[PDB]
């Protein structure tokens, strides 16, 4: 059970923190959205929220990651929501399949329930 | 006709403001992108823009929300662009199907036309 | 070879900078994700990263742009990752098919490799 602080950036100017699946998973188009396990857990740094986005090299290989919002105070496991677009896609364990982007959480007076 | 200020957050640390459809809508894969009415209108707080994203529980049920950019000064109705991925999806009136994220609008010197 | 500074905003309050394809491209659903050339190159303003998102009018016409992360220091050509959802889509040269959003790049102590 690992916190977001254990994630790494590919390069200094990389916007995203790499996310890997902890399991070998095969996806087919007819399966629809699948939630892939990462072994990485919220919560996020104060005043930030997360966006899970695809890596372009993985998108172009036919695996769509659905953009996912990670709430600031989520303490569960970050999962990647993914779908094989046209073809059979195989994710090997430890392959980098998504990225976590951190963004400022703007305060508003919207009511909270 | 309701402003974004009438939206609510599920919880204090929730990144997104919940968006519901004002209509019962059935979607099938062959229908392609459909714009669902929300009865909620721009514009956005100063120096912010909006991103419409899916709720993960709804994505995993086979309804894809296409990420949508809400411009700061848009004064029209915020619609959710949505597609049934694989199966027939039914949206009941008032079910929460998307979320609005507010983000800082960065100024640039890019020319404006 | 044109920098992001040559991009234009539709309007002052437009969140996104317009991206056009430099080629006439026809897309069919069975083709899967295609990377469309823009002739526009990184890098991004300091402390920012980019998100490529669809234009709603183009999404509703059946062309899905996969959200793409542009790293701050990417110096290559910005490409639009796109897919025809259900039908045959034709992109004419110079038609605006996506938008670039600029966002703050938050610093973290995540290790960098
Ligand atoms: O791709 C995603 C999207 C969401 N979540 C988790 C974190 C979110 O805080 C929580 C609730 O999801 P949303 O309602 O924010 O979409 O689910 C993920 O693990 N992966
Ligand atoms: O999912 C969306 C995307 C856009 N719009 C509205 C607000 C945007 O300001 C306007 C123009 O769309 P874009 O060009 O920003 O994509 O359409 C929506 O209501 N829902
Ligand atoms: O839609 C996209 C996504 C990415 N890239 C380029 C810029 C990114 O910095 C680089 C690496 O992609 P990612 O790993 O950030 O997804 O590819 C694009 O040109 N278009």
């Amino acid at each position: 059970k690992q916190p977001i602080s254990k994630l790494t950036r590919a390069t200094p100017g990389s916007a995203g923190l790499d996310l890997c699946s902890t399991s070998h998973t095969v996806l087919t188009p007819e399966m629809g959205p699948q939630a892939l396990s990462t072994g990485i857990y919220g919560p996020l740094p104060p005043n930030t929220f997360g966006l899970i986005l695809g890596r372009s090299s993985i998108t172009m290989k036919g695996l769509q990651v659905y953009p996912g919002v990670i709430d600031n105070d989520y303490t569960g496991e970050i999962k990647i929501m993914a779908k094989a677009v046209n073809n059979i896609v195989t994710v090997s364990q430890g392959n980098r399949i998504a990225q976590l982007i951190l963004l400022p959480l703007i305060e508003t007076d919207n009511k909270v329930q």
